[PDB]
């Protein structure tokens, strides 16, 4: 039921998800100038090269690659993080246009798409009962510009043509995610929410400084998914982001000086 249009996008998620109103929602605006140094913060620790890629997935909302999350083989740990976080998926999101398409913004800057690399934490033995904590799921953002094209990002392109509707899916096996990182790992974190219904307050954000590159020949192809089934009338699956929420409550913290 819920979507991205006029009658059911974002300022209407409230009603089937009360917690879109919430104290801790996703994303934010990030002010530069006001996220706090923390020394405290350790480096992350990016462990994904023993990472099993599953399948490629149009869910109607994004598409997504999902990961073998039965042992810890492709795994987040330190930064803000206690203990381990297995990933699960990663998806995207992204605009019509290349000046809008992010979820978080920097100093009010849309970036074209942000990459969302979800994981949960192996304290809590699945995903369905971490996102029931609060420090349930950490989740990896990456902002995406447009100039150069990502080389790590092709294989994922090329299958988009496969899974263009909604429920379509495909064998996606062999990804490499480390292909999709950028040099740093400088990054800013907060307390918040999954951005798409449910809304459950279940994330420690961790969002890189530093965006990656990717082709307008790339995006192209993310604007041709389509939200809609096969058969139904065709509507670009295009602006599948919710805009910033009100931080409320919370500190945005950087990893760097
Ligand atoms: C599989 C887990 C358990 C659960 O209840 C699910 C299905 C809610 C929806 C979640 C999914 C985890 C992966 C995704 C995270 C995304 O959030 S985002 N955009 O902040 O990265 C919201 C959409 C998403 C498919 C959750
Ligand atoms: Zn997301």
């Amino acid at each position: 039921h819920w979507g991205y249009g006029k009658h059911n996008g974002p300022e209407h998620w409230h009603k089937d998800f009360p917690i879109a109103k919430g104290e801790r929602q996703s994303p934010v605006d990030i002010d530069t100038h006001t996220a706090k140094y923390d020394p405290s913060l350790k480096p992350l620790s990016v462990s994904y090269d023993q990472a099993t890629s599953l399948r490629i997935l149009n869910n109607g909302h994004s598409f997504q690659v999902t990961f073998d999350d039965s042992q810890d083989k492709a795994v987040l740990k330190g930064g803000p993080l206690d203990g381990t976080y297995r990933l699960l998926q990663f998806h995207f999101h992204w605009g019509s246009l290349d000046g809008q398409g992010s979820e978080h913004t920097v100093d009010k800057k849309k970036y074209a798409a942000e990459l969302h690399l979800v994981h949960w934490n192996t304290k809590y033995g699945d995903v369905g009962k971490a996102v029931q904590q609060p420090d349930g799921l950490a989740v990896l953002g990456i902002f995406l510009k447009v100039g150069s094209a990502k080389p790590g990002l092709q294989k994922v392109v090329d299958v988009l043509d496969s899974i263009k509707t909604e429920g379509k899916s495909a064998d996606f096996t062999n990804f490499d995610p480390r292909g999709l990182l950028p040099e740093s790992l400088d990054y800013w974190t907060y307390p918040g929410s999954l951005t798409t219904p449910p809304l459950a307050e279940c994330v420690t954000w961790i969002v890189l400084k530093e965006p990656i590159s990717v082709s307008s020949e790339q995006v192209l192809k993310f604007r041709k998914l389509n939200f809609n089934g096969e058969g139904e009338p065709e509507e670009l699956m295009v602006d599948n982001w919710r805009p910033a929420q009100p931080l409320k409550n919370r500190q945005i913290k950087a990893s760097f000086k």
